[PDB]
This record gives structure tokens, sequence and C-alpha cells, in this order.
């Protein structure tokens, strides 16, 4: 054996057209509802919650399933986690007294520009995107968790442990609904003797709530040109760990941001440290990069465990504890990025087509709205006769008139110009500045909108044409290795079934990638999942996949410069075991 056909997933390779094959039948069972929901996160649920709060309304009978990747709701969900309760107390304006955890109403924003050695503060004004009066530091995680358990109360069926793995389709092309993951394949994509078919799910309609970078619904853009008027959508990496610091230190309410060390002028990120008030001295902190930056040298894992080093850092977490470690791609696009969210059969809903707020960095408040008025909007069309035709699946236009119409739309437009301002000569302080005129004084209201610089994909430079970034050794106490993150994200899969991180051709990361940008891919997955393993025979190297590793965040499928790989589903349940993050 060799090279090692990394790839042997059946979106891939076929299993109709491979031998290993011949006897099996692939004859699924199927189950009908009449919306079916993908991805049990903010959106998801109020999307669910919202549709059997409006079928106990008028009594009507609904059948609604919502089926997550996760082993259990809520563990896969990382944020950072500021809430904007506005569509939240939209959704359950009985919250208090039912128990959501939001327990931590913000009491003081900083915010702050760093040098290797200082900090300057930055006046924090009512004004400016950054203002958090009103608003909550939560625990994303279990917040979801509590959604998922208000929803199951209303009648929905929730599924965790299930993947949406391939979409189905109408013969009149709309979609008919998903199916769940196969199980039971060995990592080179034979059939076991314990192989299963996945589950059938049929719907009137199908809501897509991935969240940032949907495997399904990146497919469901090609398949409906979704993306004709819109520039493509822009990301950024966030890395985030849990810690239990000395009470001494710990300042409930209190939440911090920074931009500048360790990164340049011309690399877009930032720190967050949010202290927690539900009973112990705990903090939320984590670091973002835009993957729209340039060295194929920089490590966004390297930026964030180095960026705790700060002196204006470090003595926080001087004698505290590391609990946690997970990492999440957000949308940093906004405003321009924006597909269209509807189409025969489905609709699409929270960061997967995303509303992300970047300038105040809250995606959370917007993906709820977004749920909560494509659930108005279905429950509408399924209370009617006014009968749209040939399609099966109902083409809920209406969501998107009404989602326009929302101040989603309003608060989206607002801050568009942003993070694309960043791109002048002065890098991020160049769009700081932009921020303090152009919304500070003119709240956005400027006749025109700016542009992204493209897609994060070619916005590498080759390796040769740039300069390594020495990075620190971690010291074990305030900065640690990938493998311990790693293992504090409780990450996991069966490690017989074939990788998930699929190639399209198994020779670009070496022939291209490692050839030119000197294998990014080693430096911007936060979990160690590429590794070039030095060959055998000779002279070079070949590419290993770890897949049992993937946190599932989606970085490389949008990093790559060579667009290579594609990210699915493995089996259901696999991935982090978040808690609370
Ligand atoms: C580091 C970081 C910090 C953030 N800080 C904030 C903040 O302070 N405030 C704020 O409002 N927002 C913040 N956000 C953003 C916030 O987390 C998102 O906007 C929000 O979670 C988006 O929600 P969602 O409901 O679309 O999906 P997500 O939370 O992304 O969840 C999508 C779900 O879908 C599941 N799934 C995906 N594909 C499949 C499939 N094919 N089959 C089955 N299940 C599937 C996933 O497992 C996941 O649970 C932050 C994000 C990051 C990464
Ligand atoms: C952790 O996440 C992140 C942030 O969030 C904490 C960020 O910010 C940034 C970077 C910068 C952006 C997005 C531009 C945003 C604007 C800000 C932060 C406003 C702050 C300061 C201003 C506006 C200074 C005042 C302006 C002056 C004096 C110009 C002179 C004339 C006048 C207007 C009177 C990144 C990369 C980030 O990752
Ligand atoms: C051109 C500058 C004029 C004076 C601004 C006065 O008062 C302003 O109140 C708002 C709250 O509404 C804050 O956001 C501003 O930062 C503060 O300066
Ligand atoms: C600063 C990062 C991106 C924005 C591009 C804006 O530059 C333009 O400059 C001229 C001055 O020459 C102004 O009169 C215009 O109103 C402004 O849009
Ligand atoms: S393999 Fe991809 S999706 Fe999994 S953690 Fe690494 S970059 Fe994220
Ligand atoms: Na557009």
């Amino acid at each position: 054996c060799k090279v090692p056909r990394i790839t042997t997933h059946y979106t891939i390779y076929p299993r109709d057209q491979d031998k290993r094959w011949e006897g099996v039948n692939m004859e699924r069972f199927a189950e009908e509802a009449d919306v079916v929901i993908v991805g049990a996160g903010p959106a998801g649920l109020s999307a669910a919650t919202r549709l059997k709060q409006l079928a106990a309304q008028h009594e009507k009978d609904l059948r609604v399933c919502l089926v997550e990747k996760a082993a259990h709701i809520g563990a896969h969900t990382l944020s950072g986690a500021c809430l904007d309760p506005r569509a939240f107390e939209e959704l359950f304006p009985d919250w208090k007294e039912k128990g959501a955890p939001l327990n931590t109403p913000v009491t003081e924003d900083r915010f702050g520009i760093l040098t290797e050695k200082y900090r300057i503060p930055v006046p924090i004004l009512p004004g400016l995107p950054m203002n958090n009066h009103g608003n909550y530091v939560v625990r994303l995680g279990h917040l979801v968790s509590w959604m998922g358990e208000q929803a199951e109360a209303l009648g929905v069926e929730v599924y965790p442990g299930y993947a949406a793995a391939e979409i189905l389709f109408h013969e009149d092309g709309s979609v008919k609904g998903i199916a769940t993951n196969d199980v039971g394949i060995q990592k080179d994509g034979a059939p076991k003797t314990t192989f299963e078919r996945g589950l059938e799910l049929h719907a009137k309609v199908t809501i897509f709530a991935e969240g940032c970078h949907g495997h399904l619904a990146k497919q469901l853009y090609k398949k409906f040109d979704l993306r004709a008027n819109c520039e493509p959508q822009t990301y950024g990496i966030g890395l985030k760990e849990l810690w239990v610091i000395d009470e001494k230190k710990w300042k409930p309410g209190r939440v911090d941001h920074t931009v500048g060390w360790p990164l340049d002028r011309h690399t877009y990120g930032g720190s967050f440290l949010y202290h927690l008030n539900e009973g112990e001295p705990l903090l939320a902190l984590g670091f973002v990069v835009g993957l729209d930056y340039q060295n194929p040298y920089l490590s966004p894992f390297r930026e964030f465990q180095r960026w705790k080093h700060h002196p204006s850092i470090k003595p926080t977490l001087e004698g505290g504890k590391r609990i946690a470690y997970g990492a999440r791609a957000l949308n940093e696009g906004g405003f321009q990025s924006i597909p269209k969210l509807t189409f025969p059969g489905g609709l699409l809903i929270g960061c997967s087509p995303g509303f992300m707020n970047v300038p105040k960095i809250k995606g959370t408040h917007t993906a709820m709205k977004s749920g909560t008025l494509a659930a108005e909007s279905i429950f509408n069309q399924l209370t009617s006769e006014n009968l749209q035709s040939k399609t099966i699946g109902l083409h809920v236009t209406e969501y998107e008139d009404n989602l326009k119409n929302s101040w989603v739309w309003k608060e989206l437009y607002s801050v568009r110009n942003i993070r694309p301002s960043c791109h002048g000569i002065l890098g991020v302080y160049g769009g700081m500045i932009y921020t303090g005129i152009f919304y500070w004084i003119f709240r956005g209201m400027e006749p025109w909108t700016l542009k992204h610089k493209g897609s994060d994909s070619d916005q590498l430079k080759p390796a040769k044409d740039c300069t390594p970034i020495e990075y620190p050794k971690p010291d074990g106490q305030i900065s640690f290795d990938l493998l311990s993150s790693v293992a504090l994200s409780g990450t996991n899969h069966e490690h017989d079934q074939p990788a998930h991180l699929t190639l399209k051709d198994d020779s670009v990361p070496v022939n291209r990638n490692l050839s030119i940008y000197d294998g990014p891919e080693q430096r911007f997955c936060p979990a160690g999942v590429y590794e070039f393993v030095p060959l055998e025979q000779g002279d070079g190297f070949r590419l290993q996949i770890n897949a049992q590793n993937c946190v599932h965040c989606k970085t490389c499928d949008i990093k790559d410069p060579s667009q290579n790989i594609n990210w699915v589903v493995p089996e259901g349940g696999g991935g982090p075991a978040y808690n609370g993050m």
C-alpha cells in the first residue's frame, strides 16, 4: 500500500459505481412531516418552536421534525455569546420564569488596541456598535439546550445524533426533503456487515439551518443559483476556550474586546473576553481571524494562544484553569453577501445564509428572528388554499419579503461598510477611522455600499513571497498545544469510517498547496486534522487526514486556496462534545 486514496467517501466515489456494493440493498424507510428542519441551533430551534406555537394558537396539526449532528442538543454550539434579547423575548416573552439561562446582564463594555507591550484604551460611546447596553452574556450551548427543551415540550420531534447527509428532490425539481446519514461503512468505503441506510424525511418544506457554511446549503446555492445577486460570503475563524479564574480577578458582567497585536494591520481579527455571572468565577474568551488573511504561514490557533500572553491579559488568567476549547467559523460578509433565501421546497435561515452583524459580533438575535419569520410565513402557507404549484414543494417566497421588512434588514444594512472599509492602506485602523465618521456620526447613511475583495480562498500569497511567523512555544499554563486543546473539545468519531474531509483530487494538497503555499491546511485547521507525513520511498510527503479530530468548524472548506476540499457530515453523533460553549 500507498499514497493512500485519502478519499473514499461515497460523495466522491458513488457506490452505485463501485463493485464492492453489488449485493447491498439501498432501500430507505421514510417518514412524513409538514416541515423538516436541519440544525438545532438558535435558528432551527426558533423556527421549530414558533411553528409549534402557531399550531397551538390556531389548533391545527403540524408534524415538525428537527435533525441535528450533535450527540445531544447544544454540543456543537460555539459562540462567545453576548446576546441581544430582541428576538428571543419575542419567541419567549415568558423566559424568566420558564428558566432560560440569561443570568448575566452586561454591566461594563471595554475595548482596547494592543501593541506587543501595551494596551491603548478606546472610548466606547453609546453611538458605536460595540455598545452592549441591554444585553446578556450567555453560554449559547446552554441556551440552545434550553430551547430544545421548550421545543420538545411544544411537540417538536427532536432528533439529535442524526445528520442530514443528502437533499431529496421531487421530479419537478423542488426539494422533497432530506435523508439522514447512513451508518456502518469502513474507512475504505466498503460496506460492513452492520451497514445501515439512513432515514428519509419528506416534507412540504424543509428549513435549512446548518449555520455558518452549511454543507447542504453550499450545494443548495448551486442547485438554485441563489448567489446570483450577491457577493460571495466572507468568513472568519473563531477559537474559544473556557476558563475558571481567581475570584479576585473575576468581574461579572464585564465584556472585553481588543484589536491589534498579535495581528499586523492588514490581518482582520481580534479578541473577546466576557465574565460570566452564573455562580463560578468563569470566563468565556477567544480569538477571531478573517479567513481573508494573506500569509500562508499564519496560524489562527497560535495567534490566539500567543494573544493570551499580552500583559493586559495574562495576569487575568494567571493561576487560572482552562477547562474547554472549541472553534467555529463565522460570517463577516454581512449584508452584501446575503443570497436568495428561498426555493421550491425549502428555506435558508440563520448563519447558513448569514445575518451576522460583524461590528457588533452578533448573529444570534438575527438568526433567531429569521427562524421566527420563516415559521410564521410557512404556517401561513400551510393554513390557506391559495395553491401554488408544479413544485410539490412549497416556495415560501413571502419569507424573504418579510425578512426584508423586519429590523433585521436595516440593522445589517446600516453596518454594511464597516468590515470592507478595512481593506485600505491603514487596514483595520482605517476601518476604525471609517467607523467613527460614517457610523458614529452618520449612522451608515452614506450613499454607497463598499465591496469585499472576493473569496477568502484566493487571498493567499505564495509562501516564497512571504516570511514565516515565529510563534512562541506554549508554556502549558497560559498557552497550550493543539492536541491538549483538541482533548478539551471532547470531539470524537468512529475511527472506522471514510474521512468526511473529502478531496476532489488527492494530489493537489501535495502538488499545489504544500508546493506553492507550504501546506496551509496544517496551520489553518484548529484541530490538527491535516498533516504531511514524510514519504517512505525517497523524497517527499503524503497528506494524512486525521478525520477523527475534526471539530466541524468548516474552515478548511472555506480557506483551501485550491478549493479542493468539501466538508460533509460524518456519522451522526460525531464531533465536539461542547458543554455551554
Ligand atoms: C467565536 C464566536 C463568537 C461569537 N460571538 C457571538 C456573540 O457574542 N453574539 C452573537 O449573537 N453571536 C455570536 N456568534 C455567532 C453565533 O454563534 C451565530 O450567529 C449563531 O450560532 C448562528 O446560528 P444558527 O442557529 O444559524 O446556527 P449554529 O449555531 O451555527 O448551528 C447550526 C447547527 O446545525 C447543525 N448542522 C449543520 N449541518 C447539519 C446537517 N447537515 N445535519 C444535521 N445538523 C447539521 C450543527 O451541528 C449546528 O448545531 C459567535 C460565533 C463564533 C464562532
Ligand atoms: C474581536 O472582534 C473584533 C473587533 O471587535 C472587538 C474589531 O473591532 C476588529 C477591527 C476593526 C473594525 C471592525 C472597525 C471597527 C470599528 C471600531 C472597533 C470602532 C472604534 C474606534 C473609533 C471609531 C475611533 C474614533 C475615531 C476617530 C478619532 C477618527 C477621527 C475623527 C472623528 C470621527 C471625530 C476586529 C478585526 C475584530 O476581530
Ligand atoms: C459632531 C460631534 C457632535 C457631538 C456629539 C454628542 O453626544 C453624543 O451622544 C451620543 C449618544 O446618542 C454618543 O454616541 C456620542 O458619542 C456623544 O458624543
Ligand atoms: C476607507 C476605506 C474605504 C472607503 C472608500 C472611500 O473614499 C471616498 O473618498 C472621498 C475623498 O477622496 C470622499 O469624498 C467620498 O465620499 C468617499 O466615499
Ligand atoms: S478538518 Fe476542517 S472542519 Fe475539521 S476542524 Fe479542521 S478545518 Fe475545521
Ligand atoms: Na445583493
